[PDB]
């Protein structure tokens, strides 16, 4: 059983923690105290920004999920708002409990309320189960992933 | 022979025209005239945001390509902006011009200059060449690009 709302100042400690936590993110986050400026004026960025949100998923103070999705208006599908989710983690103390599945269908009602036509996202093709656990929720891995790091 | 720049109201209808004639755009794009009103409703929307852009490839006033490129901030990889480029369409009669490249190399410099760290795409598994054409300019198919069509 979870709460799930929009990130606050007081959650990015936890966040930042959950971030370099995770298998894959471990390699490329950097946590410590006091934390990363380069965090805070990302959340600044995010927070004064209405169509793009933090999202957590809170047993009390805990955070045991995150996310982040952000709403952008495109010409394509006639022209269709979509909602596009990333970076969606879930405790490592917690894995397998649903927390996952709550936090993204959460997300996904929100995008609707916004108007979305459809909701997208990437997953790392490094993480076995993955694409099976968005398969079960109805997202179709139609598409490759393409990225490039400067 | 092609120049770049930001598309403006005036390349709608052309910009509209090439979205209806993809081989996958066609079955989710209704062109006619006058344009139905969500794609004029999108194009302010995406006008009117500085961080999300239109940006066409043009012989003259004729559009010969497009693409659509958004520049977000995120938490992840320590709070890195990320350029995520959308729908990079070809005029049917220039292809094999270079024109896509152009327009991909345009985006890439663009979100260097936003202060991006990365940029990144989805092309559709249906599109045999693609893939082969952003792995040769530095692109990497790590992820699976999943979708959800309401």
């Amino acid at each position: 059983h979870v709460t799930i709302r929009e990130a606050t100042e007081g959650d990015l400690e936890q966040m930042v923690h959950m971030l370099a936590d995770d298998v894959l993110g471990r390699k490329r986050e950097r946590y410590e105290k006091p934390l990363p400026v380069s965090y805070v004026r990302a959340f600044k960025e995010i927070k004064k920004d209405k169509n793009n949100e933090l999202i957590v998923a809170c047993n009390g103070e805990e955070i045991v999920g995150m996310l982040q999705v952000t709403f952008t208006p495109y010409l394509t599908y006639q022209g269709s708002w979509r909602a596009t989710i990333e970076g969606v983690r879930t405790h490592s103390a917690a894995r397998g409990q649903g927390i996952g599945s709550q936090l993204v269908c959460w997300a996904i009602e929100r995008a609707k309320e916004r108007g979305c036509h459809l909701i997208q996202l990437t997953t790392d093709k490094q993480r076995p189960d993955a694409l099976r656990f968005y398969e079960q929720l109805g997202f179709k891995a139609s598409h490759e992933g393409l990225k490039m790091h400067f």
